[PDB]
């Protein structure tokens, strides 16, 4: 009748997020049909990372086909919905506002934490059998980093507390909450039937955000040949939802900057440059720029403002390290 399923979360190391809340939603095929088997919400007194978390034993109903959804650091706004979930596809329809997990300064509220999700499919367990299922969970947000970079042959650059600013256009905080992983075979799979999770499309101008982020500190720096040098310095970070850009690419991310220091006695900026291409630098032999068609969850989009003699050149890369 019953079986024991041990879920062991994996990262495969030091920058992995602390977990305050855990939720295990198990679905299984019964003779009568698909039914919710387990919905368990565990609250951790000592927040720990996915590697520090011991395998979680779940008492399940033996089935030839079981689907497990794991949710870490769920926003308080979805707990009422999650506690009352009954259907798997109604879960896939659940949307959340990223603005919930963010404070006044635009950074994650440490107390609720970074929401993470993962889905694993096609689990077979027989009565009284014990199985360990190893799975990955990914962050339910994307990050847009903005850097100022001093380059060889360029001018002395920097930012000033009062006037240097950066404005990001067409970002959104409207996202589908649960999303499967490539690592668990529940994303970018051959047949869409083995995939889990929806991604936002044709976002309204109402849902597209714009936010200015004036510098707090002041520092100037010139290009250095030395190894200890930090020529590429971070100015600001923005959080955006995972979504597909429209066909016309009218909602593509845009950036503008003001009073970026250029030379000893001048400044320079950007006025609405669209981020039309991104270079995925995930492997040393992967330096190819591609069209920016999708904002993808658990990826950091790093926009760099390269300061030359005459002005700024914006270059954007895709990284998976937070």
């Amino acid at each position: 009748t019953r079986a024991q399923l041990s879920i062991d979360l994996v990262n495969n190391v030091e920058q992995q997020e602390k977990i305050n809340s855990m939720r295990f939603i198990v679905f299984g095929s019964t003779p009568g049909g698909v039914r919710l088997d387990v919905n368990e919400h565990i609250l951790l007194s000592t927040p720990e990372t996915a590697t520090d978390i011991d395998a979680q034993l779940l008492e399940v109903t033996s089935s030839n086909d079981i689907l497990v959804v794991v949710i870490a650091n769920e926003p308080q706004s979805l707990t009422s919905q999650l506690d009352g979930i009954a259907n798997l596809l109604t879960l896939q329809e659940m949307i959340y506002d990223i603005s919930s997990i963010l404070n006044s300064d635009g950074q994650i509220i440490s107390a609720t934490g970074m929401p993470m999700t993962g889905v694993i499919r096609d689990i077979s367990i027989a009565p009284d059998e014990t199985k360990t299922v190893q799975m990955v969970i990914e962050r339910a947000v994307a990050r847009v980093d903005v850097f100022i970079e001093a380059i060889d042959g360029g001018a002395v650059t920097g930012y000033t507390a009062g006037s240097t600013s950066v404005t990001l256009h067409n970002f959104s905080h409207d996202s589908y909450f649960v999303m499967g992983n490539v690592g668990n075979g529940t994303r970018d799979n051959a047949d869409s039937s083995k995939n889990y999770g929806k991604v936002k499309e044709d976002v309204s101008e109402s849902n597209l955000l714009t936010h200015s982020w004036t510098a707090a500190t002041t520092e100037t720096w010139a290009y250095s040949s030395a190894p200890g040098a930090e020529n590429r310095k971070l100015l600001c970070s923005f959080y955006t939802a995972e979504r597909l850009f429209k066909s016309d690419y009218s909602d593509r991310l845009s950036i503008s900057m003001a009073n970026v220091l250029k030379g000893p006695s001048d400044v320079t900026g950007i006025t609405g440059k669209v981020i039309e291409s991104v270079t995925k630098v995930d492997g040393t032999g992967s330096p190819t720029a591609q069209p920016f068609t999708e904002i993808r969850r658990n990826n950091v989009y790093q926009v760099t403002a390269r300061v030359g003699k005459i002005g700024i050149q914006i270059l954007t890369i895709s990284v998976e390290d937070w």
